[PDB]
């Protein structure tokens, strides 16, 4: 789950997300404190808000819908979750 999950990141979001961050706009990485300062209902179900923002993103964040399965999505988000709350 969090090692599958770790493969579609580099796969699929290390480009742009390398160690956490966020190349293309500096101030919305994913750690903790971004997630929780900006990911809706992060606070109630992080998993599920992450999974939410790779099926659809936003702005210059692309959507996965199409290109990922449901289940390789629940798997990247979980790993981010668990990245995020250990440090990156
Ligand atoms: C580069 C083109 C990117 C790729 C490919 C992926 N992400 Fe991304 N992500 C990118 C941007 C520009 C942004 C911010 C967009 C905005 O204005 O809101 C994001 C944001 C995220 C977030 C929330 C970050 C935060 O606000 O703290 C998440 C949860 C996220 N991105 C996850 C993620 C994953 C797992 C990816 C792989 C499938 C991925 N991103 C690819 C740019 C890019």
């Amino acid at each position: 789950d969090v090692a599958a999950g770790a493969s579609v990141f580099s796969a699929n979001c290390a480009a742009c997300h390398m160690g956490g961050r966020n190349v293309i706009v500096a101030n919305k990485t994913l750690s903790k404190s971004d997630l929780a300062k900006y990911l809706k209902g992060f606070d109630d179900d992080a998993v599920a808000a992450v999974a939410y923002q790779v099926t659809n993103g936003k702005n210059a964040m692309p959507g996965f819908n199409g290109r990922l399965s449901p289940l390789q999505i629940e798997d990247v988000a979980a790993y981010v979750v668990d990245q995020a709350e250990k440090g990156w």
